[PDB]
């Protein structure tokens, strides 16, 4: 159509308007094709996971420096550590994303991970570096869509 | 096109991102094809109606158990009763949606409706059950889009 | 397709749902094809400009009476003057939009603009009328998308 193309413009325009409003007001962060957001709650790993999937997203996990920095700023903003979408329950010391694939990008705080098999989750410090941790602490719920 | 299909993916993806953010942050509830939301205001029936249409939606009305429960949770959350998008002004005892069609799904509190012709509106209790009421009370404004 | 048309309906519907939620909750104002929004911050001209572009929009500028009134209501709501997307730095007394084009619609407060070359920005009073001003004051950041 010709009508299809102007309908698409309008749709794309309106999308960027809503994204713009949410962005301007700090409701979320856009990094490439990824949108990060938090409900401000501090809960444990399993709770965060459910909150995120209930909203149609997933517990956030950084796969690039820019994505890592985005999540870091939210952690900084809320002054709380953040549980990341990765665990090493399956095999010890081998952290994997929740789809089962092995993590590639890492930003471990020097010396980490250590403490080992008692600590199967990953938390992000407010400077963006990571620490392996037990999964029952109260951490800021950050989701990716 | 081939380009059309990847443009559509992207558009659909971005939509679900904005919906995800609004959902995660409690700005609205998605139930099937219906989105519920409130501005937190307690006003009378006529005012709610205007607020909702000004936003491009309508005063909420539940047509299923799940929809009813969704509105109920908002009522619970704000600890206030909710005016529903239905009245019986036309014929007495015959409640109709605002398009004029007769209500099908009901969730009357036992004994309701009673009091009759002096009470042409419907309010939802915080447990989700309904009570027929005068239309001039201050009730939580919940809209559907 | 036939499938394309029902996919488009759904997409358009969901867009209006998110816009409806943002609108109902006062997160933004829709005027024709333009969406206005604020982050509530009072900062100077250069800062507002950056905030708006970071969100994928621009510092707001009214080109119609309705658009002017929309921005005015936000100014009223936040009880603060608003920097508008226009300056007269290039040539003195000749105010232009930030794309360089000359402003057409104006709503100067009677007597304005005056003070002249020391005042290259434009602020909106809470009644919607304009005043030319220095660019270093703290004003409400209102963006258009
Ligand atoms: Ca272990
Ligand atoms: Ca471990
Ligand atoms: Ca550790
Ligand atoms: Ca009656
Ligand atoms: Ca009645
Ligand atoms: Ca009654
Ligand atoms: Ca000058
Ligand atoms: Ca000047
Ligand atoms: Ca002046």
């Amino acid at each position: 159509d010709e009508e299809l193309q102007t309908e698409l413009y309008e749709i794309k325009h309106q999308i960027l308007q809503t994204m713009g409003v949410l962005s301007l007001q700090g409701s979320m962060l856009s990094v490439g094709d990824k949108v990060f957001s938090t409900n401000g709650q501090s809960v444990n790993f399993d709770t965060i996971k459910e909150m995120c999937t209930r909203a149609g997203g997933n517990i956030a996990v950084p796969r690039t420096p820019e994505e890592n920095e985005a999540i870091a700023s939210i952690a900084k903003k809320y002054n709380n550590y953040v549980y990341l979408g990765m665990i090493d329950d399956q095999t010890e010391g081998d952290f994997h994303y929740l789809d089962g694939a092995s993590v590639s990008y890492t930003n471990w705080y020097p010396g980490e991970p250590r403490g080992q098999g008692k600590e199967d989750c990953v938390e992000m410090y407010t400077d963006g570096t990571w620490n392996d941790r037990g999964c029952l602490q109260y951490r800021l719920a950050v989701c990716e869509f």
